[PDB]
């Protein structure tokens, strides 16, 4: 079964939308 | 519960390895 699709989406998800998410509010301030 | 195991664990691990690793080099420049 398809497992590391779902772990890369997974994590790349996750690091991508975290460090999108803080570098945000840093942009303003 | 397939699937979302490695969705979970996934961006789990992404998520808290990202802020993490973030955090502990602002922690101390």
């Amino acid at each position: 079964e398809p497992e590391i699709t779902l772990i890369i989406f997974g994590v790349m998800a996750g690091v991508i939308g975290t460090i999108l998410l803080i570098s945000y509010g840093i942009r303003r301030l």
